[PDB]
């Protein structure tokens, strides 16, 4: 069969064979008891760069030795991409949320042999889920692979914004000292109220990381947590997201992207935040109206915004979040730290081995199967399409 | 009496009357049960900028109404400073570690009316403690005022270094995407070993903040913690600092500066770190040999270094830590967030009220009194002088 694997470019100065450290830490299992991926073998070295074109997710030997054709490319956006040329006979398409191959209805209709859309990471909203249901395609992703990695990045960005790290580093590297300039907007998080929209694998982990900072913890979710968990963390529950915003100094977004959540942060809902609130979004870029965020930072409704996720991806070179006031943005990186890459490469292989050998894919990895939501898809998503507007990624140019 | 108060400059665009938020969080007491400062009154608005020249620590009304003269200046370094002109008849000298008036032996000898050297913050190593003992001067500081503020900054910098935040933000603001360039040095902290040199008010708080990240926790201290605390956090104890370094992926320094600790990190002791270790130092700059740190980052012995403290302060414009590889420096700011400033301004007033009214200063605020170490000074310090080399601060120029 043909397998198309869309991956991001190698580093600008080439694909490295040496790294800052020699080993990854040992991790035995995930916090809810889920086991780490269980492929029969791996053909890579843990800790290596796996998610760029020359890393190939360590999949070449495995696939070729079975007689399959692996096509690896970074060319994904626009009507003349390499992806577009391989659609006609692709049986499996693999991509990562960090550099996503958008599988719109029109593209799925061009793909008559397509059976499996595989997300190397977590969040399958770059595939039109309504269309995958309609055309009987399986959508799978590597549940839990980087949920803890992302919760680290959330805490990092909450602290970065509130304490005013980025402009303070610039004063240091530019030869200055300038204490009052640094601290005119610098606070401690101690005693602040923080709320998360959703307490899933990431959102619950974020609450647990922030408890010892002596922040007052708030949440809302489609699924309420057990009473024992609420009581252990002294959680305040809010029945709707809109009830929660007014109560929080800091809000973090941790839900998936689907029609119930698309553009949930907008000009109208921002009016409900406290003046000078901080907003962190490592979930998906399209939860926020792009221009509403910029306006709120210009007026002081938000004291700061930070996240690693944008819409579309890659973001155009002049996307306004790059240069808006008081921002702590990164490109989409938290879920593709080197540590997470080894877990999701092993996971991608586990799913392919099941698929090719005719064994069932883990229920926790399933999003869509057999014309409906399935596995974690049924818990966390709703039916619909979130890919509208994704053609705009074609405008990005390297450098 | 004459009170000399050395404070840092106002912000470059002037002293503000508006802030990003309207209120500070309420804090009731410190974690070990110590009460917050108890001055009889305050003449400032909590949340305002207090530690610059125009903030005056909110002390003018109080002092003048008692018939005392308050001299406020930022001019402190060099033989022609304002500080130098006021030494001859100063009874009280106040300064903050962020912008410290170095009270060397020669300066103390010029100050025949001097009775009280007051540290607005924590860490009184910019005063020659041997000379204050010899000349019967009281040295006091505002214990606990910003210990929790600093422990937030430590976690922020540990995450920033390991996850590679700063260079990733630059790719975002410069129009790029460049995932592989960002994550070629990006790891999770999950499962790493972290050790602190000292577990005092800051160091113990840092261990408590990092426990839920599932890091393996290590420490050493002059004073060992109770067995119950070691057992609650699953702490690994090391009897010397040198035994601890080899066991750690990440090392954080949280001890005071005195002869036992001066230049403890140097070319010889860096050889004991794991290759690719991360070092964070928000304690004092002079714990580290300046050029040894630079060498270790050039060879890859250290994968990164970050901190807010330098020697001398302000650091010269070409101090090498500003531009060394893989650094996450800020100027000295963690202990002077707006939240901490209100606690230490109230504290500075509490001590002055005791002093002027002939009441005893809290034992927990004392460093030196009556020709010996006293209060927290006796617990945490040794006799000696750490001010050698501080004349070099005169080389700093604004901008
Ligand atoms: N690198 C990254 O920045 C990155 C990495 C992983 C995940 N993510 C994003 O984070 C999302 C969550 O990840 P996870 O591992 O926590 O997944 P999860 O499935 O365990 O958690 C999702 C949670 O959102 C809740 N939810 C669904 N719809 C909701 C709605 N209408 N309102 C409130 N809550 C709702 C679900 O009940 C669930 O608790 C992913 O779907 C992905 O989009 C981003
Ligand atoms: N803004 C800042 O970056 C900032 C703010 C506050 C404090 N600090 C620095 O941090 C230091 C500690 O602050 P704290 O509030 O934790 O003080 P603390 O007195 O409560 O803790 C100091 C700890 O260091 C230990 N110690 C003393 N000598 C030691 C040695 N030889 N080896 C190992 N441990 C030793 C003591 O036993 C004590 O546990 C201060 O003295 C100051 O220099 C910096």
């Amino acid at each position: 069969a043909k397998v198309v694997c869309v991956l991001y470019d190698d580093p600008i100065n080439g694909y490295p064979t040496s790294y800052a450290r020699d080993d990854l830490p040992r991790i035995d299992k995930y916090p809810d008891g889920q086991t780490l991926p269980t492929p029969k073998a791996i053909d890579f070295t843990p800790g290596a760069l796996l998610g760029s074109v020359s890393g190939e997710l360590g999949l070449r030997k495995y696939l070729e030795s079975q007689g399959h054709e692996l096509v690896v490319t970074s060319s994904k956006d626009g009507p003349d991409s390499e992806l577009e040329k391989h659609l006609h006979d692709a049986e499996v398409i693999i991509s990562q949320p960090f550099w996503p191959a958008y599988l719109t209805a029109e593209r799925i209709a061009k793909a008559p042999k397509l059976k499996l859309a595989l997300t190397a990471g977590i969040g399958s909203d770059h595939v039109d889920l309504q269309a995958a249901i309609d055309n009987n395609i399986t959508v799978a992703e590597v549940t839990y692979c980087n949920s803890n990695s992302v919760a680290e990045h959330v805490v990092m960005m909450v602290l970065g914004l509130v304490r005013n790290y980025i402009p303070s580093h610039d004063w240091a590297r530019n030869g200055g000292w300038n204490i009052a300039d640094c601290v005119a907007r610098s606070y401690d998080v101690e005693g602040m109220h923080v709320g998360t929209v959703a307490a899933g694998r990431i959102g619950l982990r974020v609450l647990r990381l922030l408890a010892p900072f002596d922040m007052h913890l708030h949440y809302t979710d489609r699924h309420r947590l057990p009473e024992a968990v609420e009581k252990e963390l002294n959680l305040t529950w809010h029945a709707t997201r809109e009830d929660m915003y007014g109560a929080c100094d800091v809000v973090t977004l941790n839900c998936p992207l689907h029609p119930e959540t698309e553009h949930m942060i907008n000009d109208e809902t921002l009016k409900l935040f406290k003046r000078g609130a901080y907003l962190v979004n490592t979930a998906r870029g399209k939860l926020c109206d792009r221009d509403a965020i910029v306006r709120a930072l210009e007026s002081g409704r938000l004291a700061g915004y930070a996240g690693d996720v944008w819409f579309p991806q890659p973001a155009p070179n002049d996307h306004p979040w790059r240069t808006m006031p008081h921002n702590g943005m990164t490109p989409h990186i938290s879920g593709t730290s080197l540590s997470a890459q080894t877990r999701y490469a092993a996971g991608t292989r586990e799913i392919l081995e099941c698929y090719f050998e005719g064994r069932p894919i883990r229920d926790e990895y399933l999003i869509v199967q057999g014309g409906g939501l399935a596995g974690v898809g049924a818990h966390s998503y709703s039916k619909g399409n979130a890919t509208g507007g994704s053609e705009e990624a074609a405008k990005y140019e390297k450098l």
